[PDB]
């Protein structure tokens, strides 16, 4: 019911409620403009520049935008009218020069924020377009930039617009692809159509929303494709000039290129050239036209990028009718991800077992792998959703996976696509922070996307929603309105048992070759026992245990441990290798030993026969025996403390794990401080499970079978100091291992270990923020470093990539 008018609407900020008509930037998304939106709010008479004769005119109300003597009071003057009619220089033309306080016009309560998001945007562009972008080589060269920023996955356009928008991972804010179905909702969700309208779709709690409930008003964020980048500009500026009382404090621009054409061109197609140099006469727009209402040096700019773009073509395609017979039974969302579900519920003969087999290491070349989403890398956290099907495939760089060859042409066309994993250099995108909040000058590590909400929060005085990002962490991008992040507390305190079991209480079905056995070194034992090498071991303080629970701490010659009486193992051991430590094997007579711990009761102790029982179930160490500093001290390697349930498959993988990799990374990095432990995470939720949770036990006991196991690898970041004693910043690589019972995941695993395990360690890396999360623990506690500094390292990935 459209018969309503726009006049002196255009643009209005609260959107009026149907059937009266609308003039907000969303309307012709809606097909709910009134009548004269067009006439009165999409002006392109004369176009979007001053020229000289136009300096002086008398206005004209059909200009796009006005040259006329009074069109800086109104608001409204085309972005370049101090330049071509006052002799002013352009915002680009202008030397840098630090802004050390906000420059506001009487009546601004807080630097505004602009949100700059351009689609599509690879961090690559940054250096390889640098000669066409001379605006934003100018914000990228003055302001605070990271060479990159990591998207999250899926690397496409709505989760991680989204993710921008909340701080949270697609799987908890509920955006988990570009297309998806809800089977609660008996729903689908498309990116082109309407019922991407629907609010139930949208979880989390957005940065406008953020701001509203909190008395910061905001500009509509969303903008319809056709109104020109030009008007999207002006709009922003025509706001800044509103009275104090109704001036929004946050904007966002946002362009649908550079992706638009990387799509048809690839990502460096000789027609990408003039996406960019357009993309750059856009941000030139806007900050010639703060400069123009005196803001230039008062607005927080934030120019940020929502994924890459890789080559992809036609010819590079796999089908899943050349591996299944079955074709038919199922639904495949496709492209550069694969999710799988059974095309009908009545079908109870379609088999997800079946199915992963079916595409299981089936060709030498295969191009992409299929998971059980439980399986996935958890770096990704791609799986606690119920719009995230069973089944996934994780399609290798440069490769789409379809149904049938006929989805290909009857459903080439492209030469860029994106949505790998979130590691993939070629998924990499951008960040620039200019303006008085940033600091000058100053070039940052890459992070991840997550971590904006609670800065653009900071940037605004806005206290967050509860969100995935590690508020603090990125501190150092700040001038000022730092958040001063503090420890969480300790909740559980340790127990130090001392010796309180004789031998032969322990009735554990195990044996050891010891009995093959002086206050020189019976005196040299019990400060061991005590912690005497403690300093060696655990060097940044014992992890914080943040969940009630009990446990004891057990000090050894080698390492030290933290041992679960709730879970019968440890929640975490700690032990320094030295990069001239050496490697022994384990002596024949110890192959099966297991030794009772004379500090740890024998109810709250793993026992040998559950293993011998248990046909599936073998078991491995924590600290390992390889490593042992001397004979002696390599028994405490044997006790049943030491103990941790470990597939026969999974063996394989941890034990070339202890004999070969920690030595070689004590070799490269000059030492290593290793923290090893269990991870339970039966409902994929990326947290910590309490008992109850557990679905896997060893046969016949209380033993409690993980999901995955940790380890965090800490060394000095100038490898010239020794990990044991680092003056400076730490540097470190992490990894959550799956705990398989077979190695189907890898395809070369019947070849010798030096081929294929450190592979599956790489596609594994982790933060160790992932890990606190996963144990309820809290690492580097007593360092020498700025605790944002610790939150920095905490939420760093090692990815492995070549160097971008
Ligand atoms: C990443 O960061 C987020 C945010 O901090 C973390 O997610 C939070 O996790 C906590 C702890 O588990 C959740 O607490 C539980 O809350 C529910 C009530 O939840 C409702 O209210 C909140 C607050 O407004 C909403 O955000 C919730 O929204 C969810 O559901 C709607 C659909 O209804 C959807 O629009 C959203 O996308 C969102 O979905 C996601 O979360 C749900 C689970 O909550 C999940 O099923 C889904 O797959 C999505 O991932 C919602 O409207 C409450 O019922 C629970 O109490 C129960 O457990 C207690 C034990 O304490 C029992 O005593 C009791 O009997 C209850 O059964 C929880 O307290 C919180 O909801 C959640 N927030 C969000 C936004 O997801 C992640 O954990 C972080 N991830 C990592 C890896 O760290
Ligand atoms: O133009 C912009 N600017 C961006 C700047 C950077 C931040 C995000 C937006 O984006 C281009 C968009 C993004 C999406 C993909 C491509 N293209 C169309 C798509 C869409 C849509 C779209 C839409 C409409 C706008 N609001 C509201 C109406 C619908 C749905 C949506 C979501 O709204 C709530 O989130 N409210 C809820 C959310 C949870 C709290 C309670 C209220
Ligand atoms: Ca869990
Ligand atoms: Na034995
Ligand atoms: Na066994
Ligand atoms: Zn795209």
């Amino acid at each position: 019911a459209t018969s309503g008018s726009c006049k002196g609407r255009c643009f209005e900020l609260q959107e009026v409620g149907p059937p009266d008509c609308r003039c907000d930037n969303l309307c012709k998304s809606y097909s709910s403009c009134c009548h004269d939106f067009d006439e009165l709010c999409l002006k392109t008479a004369r176009g979007w520049e001053c020229t000289k004769d136009r300096c002086g005119e008398v206005r004209n109300e059909e200009n796009a935008c006005h040259c006329s003597e009074d069109c800086l009071s109104r608001g409204d003057c085309c972005t370049n009218y101090q330049v071509v009619c006052k002799g002013e220089s352009h915002w680009v033309d202008d030397d840098c020069e630090e802004i050390k306080v906000p420059e506001c016009p009487a009546g601004f309560v807080r630097p505004p924020l602009i949100i700059f998001s351009v689609d599509g945007f690879r961090a690559s562009y940054m250096k390889k377009g640098s000669k066409v972008m001379p605006n934003i080589e100018k914000l990228r060269s003055c302001g605070t930039h990271a060479p990159y920023m990591r998207p999250v996955y899926p690397t496409k356009t709505f989760p991680n617009l989204y993710t921008l928008a909340t701080g949270l991972y697609p799987e908890s804010h509920g955006i988990v692809g570009n297309s998806m179905y809800d089977p609660v909702f008996d729903a689908s969700f498309h990116l082109r159509g309407r019922e991407k309208f629907n609010h139930r779709w949208w979880g989390g709690q957005p940065l406008w929303i953020t701001a509203t409930k909190q008395g910061v008003r905001a500009g509509t964020f969303f903008w319809s494709v056709s109104i020109p980048h030009e008007r999207r500009i002006l709009t922003i500026l025509q706001w800044l000039s509103l009275p104090d009382n109704e001036r929004p404090s946050v904007y966002a621009f946002y362009s649908e290129q550079p992706d638009f054409s990387g799509h048809k061109y690839g990502p460096f197609g000789p027609e990408m050239t003039n996406p960019l140099r357009e993309i750059d006469k856009t941000v030139g727009q806007l900050m010639d036209g703060l400069k123009q209402l005196r803001l230039h040096r008062c607005v927080n700019v934030i120019f940020v990028g929502d994924h890459g773009m890789e080559d992809v073509t036609c010819d590079r395609t796999e089908f899943l009718s050349n591996y299944l017979t079955n074709v038919d039974d199922i639904t495949l969302v496709p492209g550069t991800l694969g999710r799988i579900r059974a095309k009908s519920i009545n079908n109870s003969k379609y088999d997800p077992k079946t199915i992963i087999a079916a595409l299981t290491c089936k060709k030498p070349d295969q191009h992409f792998k299929p998971y059980m989403k439980q399986h996935l890398p958890k770096r990704l956290h791609y799986a606690n959703n119920r719009r995230i099907e069973d089944i996934h495939l994780l399609v290798d760089r440069r490769w789409h996976v379809a149904r049938k060859p006929l989805d290909v042409y009857k459903k080439c066309f492209f030469q860029g696509d994106h949505g790998f994993d979130n590691k993939v250099n070629s998924m990499q995108t951008v960040f620039v922070g200019y303006g008085p909040t940033f600091k000058y000058r100053t070039k940052v590590p890459p992070f991840e996307n997550i971590e904006l909400y609670n800065v653009m929060c900071d940037l605004l005085g806005l206290k967050p929603a509860p969100n995935n990002g590690t508020h603090g962490s990125l501190n150092h991008l700040l001038r000022t309105n730092t958040f001063r992040p503090t420890m969480p507390d300790e909740v559980s305190r340790p127990n130090y048992p001392g010796i309180m079991y004789l031998q032969s209480e322990f009735d554990l079905g195990c044996t050891c070759d010891d009995k093959v056995e002086n206050k020189l070194e019976e005196l040299n034992k019990r400060l061991h026992t005590k912690g005497s090498t403690k300093e060696r071991h655990l060097l940044y303080g014992r992890p914080a245990v943040l969940y009630r629970t009990s446990y004891d701490i057990l000090y050894h010659t080698d390492f030290e441990s933290g041992y679960s009486e709730i879970f019968l193992m440890p929640l975490w051991t700690s032990y320094t290798i030295s990069k001239q430590a050496e490697v022994s094997s384990i002596p024949e007579h110890l192959t099966n030993c297991v030794r009772p711990d004379v500090r740890v009761s024998p109810g709250f102790s793993q026992n040998c026969l559950a293993y011998k029982n248990d046909k599936q179930m073998s078991y491995g160490f924590l600290f390992p025996p390889y490593l042992s500093s001397s004979p002696e001290a390599k028994y405490d390697a044997f006790l049943v403390t030491n103990m941790v349930p470990m597939y026969p498959a999974f063996k394989r993988v941890w034990a070339y794990f202890q004999r070969v990799l920690v030595k070689k990374y004590a070799s490269e990095r000059n030492g290593v401080n290793v923290i090893s432990g269990p991870i339970f995470d039966y409902n994929y939720d990326g947290l910590r499970d309490t008992e109850d949770e557990i679905k896997q036990y060893v046969e016949g006991s209380s033993i409690p079978v993980p999901t995955h196991y940790y380890s965090i690898i800490t060394s000095c970041l100038d490898f010239t100091q020794p990990a044991d004693k680092c003056d400076g910043p730490l540097s470190v690589s992490s990894f959550i291992l799956p705990h398989r019972p077979d190695n189907d995941e890898s395809c070369n695993s019947s070849e010798d270990e030096s081929k294929w395990v450190e592979e599956l360690m790489k596609m594994h890396t982790a933060r160790v923020r992932d890990i606190e999360h996963l144990t309820g623990l809290d690492f580097y506690r007593k360092t020498s470093r700025s605790y944002s500094e610790i939150l920095t390292l905490k939420t760093y990935l090692h990815t492995y990539e070549s160097e971008i």
